[PDB]
């Protein structure tokens, strides 16, 4: 119900308890590769459809491991008619030369196993056709369950002749590649990921979606369903790994430059701290040694922010979690993806840009200087908003019944390892925009109601002496939650992700010199 | 919806080549609702929100004129704190006039259910149960089929169901009514529909209604065009969108050196005093014409950089609102201001505690008597770019002219402005139906962010004036559609004061 236990003949299962919940898990490691084929026995050919933000990662990943098992099962890209995606396959090594790079139709065909990488949109309205093209008893693997919720609002469901798991990377694509090339050094690196299997029509299911995880590099892969993962995911993002922090730092930087802190000194307070000294002290530490690190008065201040904070924080992640259960957002998302077109005599609406406003044109300037190695300011208020938002994240996932592995990797891990270090790095679009058309869109819908909630509750009892909410602030130094983190923390790799502001392997789109 | 009235008088309107028909008002066909209400001994008005303080009341006043014996009852729940407040109203248990919800359901021949659109999806079947065979079920609102549609069902088949749907908030319904008595009536136009009708006394029976409430004009519609159009509307031009707007502008201009004070003018009461106003009587080409050559070209800059960055927005929510996300959203929230499943309760909270609004309470304090606010063209720019996106939308989607120009021009000038303009946004949003405040709230972050990030940007950037778009926007056809609509309004404008007595009971003020 809340964990899932598995088998797998290959790989090694083992034991984590978090807060007296015994959880079942795989550790990742270069290690482990010679174990590949063994995973992938009865694959030949994997098709990798998609070239986004995930399929560049993951296939050169997957590509690297498999070469490293000296194993012979061929990874081929496949791309739609109208892609402009080619150049980049190639550039990536995958091209028509050595018989891995075509048409998505013909890959689709030819393939065993079937990632299936393309926006999530685009798998609600053209899923038929995927399953006409799919080898009887073959494997499709989704990275996120969205297409689940889609077939449940329909009232459809998978075809029956073909097994159905999942690897779901908890990072953005960029960083699942980073992280993986960083690991060459040492036993490898990565992003976790968590894992489910909702058909298995032969047996090989799990062991399948075990060795596509483990050759993707992550530190340690867990158990869930494609409904809990949809659930849990479409929330996440739009709360605090990217709609709830933009929100967060665009009411902070307002706040404290209408009280007569400069521009530079508001971006520092904010932006920088939260994803530097914040971000790393949670990273290793946890959140009771951020706090423990306050001086006696900054520990009133964090008080006066997170007493404010919490429950109108509450109110919009319980309603956007309740719309993504409902199948209302999910409905949101694929007509999104219709509008990017001209249809019904209207004019198409790509996404625009969301950092060509005032603080962030703020940041391009402090970070024009910013010497290398600089870990920002811990402004207590600033840490108070902010560790607020991410307990009210987990308790909201909590009472809604998700694990503890699933709990701290969409509300803890995935901030500090993977995103935040790329809004440090370059700003919020970095951030935000290297990751799914999905995240994207619940970015820029959600971002917003967490700025107006703040300023109007949070900030106005602030200013007119609300009475701290000391239960919150006992709740949060008694929370369970803190002792599963650090036990989550002793399976990380000892590798930080390396990112700048000229970075390459990020999308082609977001590439700055 | 082609109707046919056997009481009142249709006529023919012609909006854009487009001919509609309409049922005109006025206090002189009162004599005709004994007529009109064949079969109809007992009204009972079910809540006490916005909408049913003002109806039961006007529809009082016109049946007592009419010299009528049609019985008005309020029915309300349990132990409901709304008693007091109809009893303040003349309503009481004594008379027969004040009682039981469930009780004054089953004894009336029409019900108008003028309860929150949530409770009304999560208690239909019981509203249902206690109906008479052949009896009435009147709403103003075609959410509830809405719900409906998402579950696969549909009304009981021995009942007939119609709507009379005020384009104005409750308050404005009541006020304007009281201030027409003398002058052969005023109102808030309004639109209706026939869904069921067992016998053929459904379409004078919603007919009557709509006068006696002192509706200046009604339009037909259906309850699922009424419902796409309006849950849109009041989440676009009505309330989200200009509360949006509002708060983007005044963070612009204040960036940009203008004081708070006139910050405030040149946003708030600028586009509720003036601008409404020449909308209002003039239209939005007068408006363009009435500014000076550098206004003109000021004007230009936003709406051609406005324009489309608000039609993305509209667009988005239109599609949510017909698609039953939007209505799926509107129904889990209202559960959600009560505790359940181990979780705190969230009600709705204040909007109107943050910077620009503490200086509105400033600057009102010192304003004097008929002023109207500054004329700023920039601001008349982006409310107009985006009041004539949201027509564009509605006309794409199948719309009547009558219908799109009262959710997206009249009902936002005559109706709700004037409330902003007496005491702030609260004032406007907060006297709006829950769904609608809900609405606000999602919503206007929505506008503030893509006009912040796209509009504002583009002119910063120096984007070229969009010629083909002035050009259209210049010769548009819903112009003299709005012309003609505005021959159809009294000459009475809404009188409205900080201190109203005629708002929601947590609203008043001294
Ligand atoms: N981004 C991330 O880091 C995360 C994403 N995921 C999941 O991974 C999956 C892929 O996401 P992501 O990589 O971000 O991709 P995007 O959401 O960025 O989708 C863009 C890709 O989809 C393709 N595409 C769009 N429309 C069509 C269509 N009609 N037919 C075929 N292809 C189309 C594009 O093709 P083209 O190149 O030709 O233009 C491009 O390859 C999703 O399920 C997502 O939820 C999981 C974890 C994290
Ligand atoms: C924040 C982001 C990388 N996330 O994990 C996603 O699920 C996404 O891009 O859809
Ligand atoms: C803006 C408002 C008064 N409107 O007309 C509504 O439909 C409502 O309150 O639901
Ligand atoms: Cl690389
Ligand atoms: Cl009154
Ligand atoms: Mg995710
Ligand atoms: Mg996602
Ligand atoms: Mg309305
Ligand atoms: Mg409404």
């Amino acid at each position: 119900a809340t964990t899932f236990d598995f088998d797998s003949s290959v790989f090694k299962k083992e034991k984590v308890t978090l807060s007296g919940h015994d959880e079942y898990i795989v550790r990742g490691g270069r290690n482990l590769f010679p174990l590949l084929p063994d995973a992938f026995k009865g694959i030949k050919q994997i098709g990798v459809i998609g070239w986004g933000s995930q399929a560049p990662a993951q296939a050169q990943n997957l590509k690297d491991s498999l070469t490293e098992a000296k194993s012979d099962v061929v990874v081929k890209i496949g791309l739609r008619k109208g892609s402009n995606s080619f150049a980049e396959a190639r550039a990536a090594g995958f091209s028509e030369e050595n018989g891995t790079l075509g048409d998505m139709w013909e890959t689709i065909s030819g393939s065993d196993l079937v990632l299936l990488l393309i926006s999530d949109s685009a798998q609600a309205d053209n899923y038929e056709k995927v399953f006409s093209h799919m080898k009887p008893n073959s494997i499709l693997g989704l990275s996120h369950g969205f297409l689940l919720g889609h077939l449940q609002s329909l009232g459809q469901d998978f075809p029956k002749n073909i097994s159905v798991i999942a690897v779901c990377p908890k990072g953005m694509g960029p960083s699942v590649r980073r992280l993986y090339v960083q690991g060459k050094e040492v036993n490898g690196a990565g992003i976790n990921s968590s894992f489910a299997v909702h058909q298995d029509v032969d047996g090989r299911a799990t062991d399948v979606a075990l060795g596509w995880s483990i050759a993707l590099g992550s530190p340690f892969t867990f158990a869930t369903t494609l409904e809990q993962e949809y659930k849990s995911d479409i929330f996440g993002e739009r709360g605090i790994l990217l709609g709830a922090v933009h929100g967060i730092v665009e009411c902070l930087f307002r706040r404290y430059t209408e009280s007569g802190m400069s521009e530079d000194l508001a971006y520092k307070n904010t932006v920088e701290c939260i994803t530097g000294v914040i971000s790393k002290t949670i990273s290793t530490k946890g959140m009771l040694a951020l706090y423990n690190s306050l001086s006696e008065e900054g520990k009133k201040d964090f008080q006066a922010a997170y007493s404010a904070s919490y429950y109108p924080s509450m109110d919009i992640l319980y309603e956007c979690y309740e719309d993504v259960a409902s199948g209302s957002e999910i409905r949101s998302v694929v007509l999104a993806g219709r509008r990017f077109y001209e249809k019904e005599g209207l004019p198409a609406f790509p996404m625009g840009k969301i950092d060509q406003t005032r603080m962030w044109k703020v940041g391009e300037k402090v970070r024009s200087v910013r010497p290398a190695g600089d870990l920002g300011p811990l402004y207590p208020f600033t840490a108070g908003v902010y560790v607020a938002l991410m307990m009210a994240q987990i308790e909201i996932l909590r009472k809604k019944g998700h694990s503890y592995s699933e709990i701290i990797n969409e509300s803890v891990i995935e901030a500090v390892d993977s995103l935040n270090p790329f809004m440090h790095a370059r700003g919020v679009s970095f951030m935000v925009d290297n990751c799914s058309t999905t995240a994207r869109l619940g970015s820029r819908k959600w971002a917003p109601r967490f700025d107006y909630i703040l300023s109007q509750q949070a900030l106005v009892a602030v200013d007119n002496g609300a009475p701290i909410n000391q239960d919150l602030i006992s709740n949060f130094l008694s929370d369970p939650v803190h002792e599963a983190i650090g036990v989550c923390a002793q399976l990380r790799p000892s590798v930080d992700i390396s990112v700048t502001a000229d970075a390459d392997f990020v999308r082609p789109e977001l590439r700055q010199a």
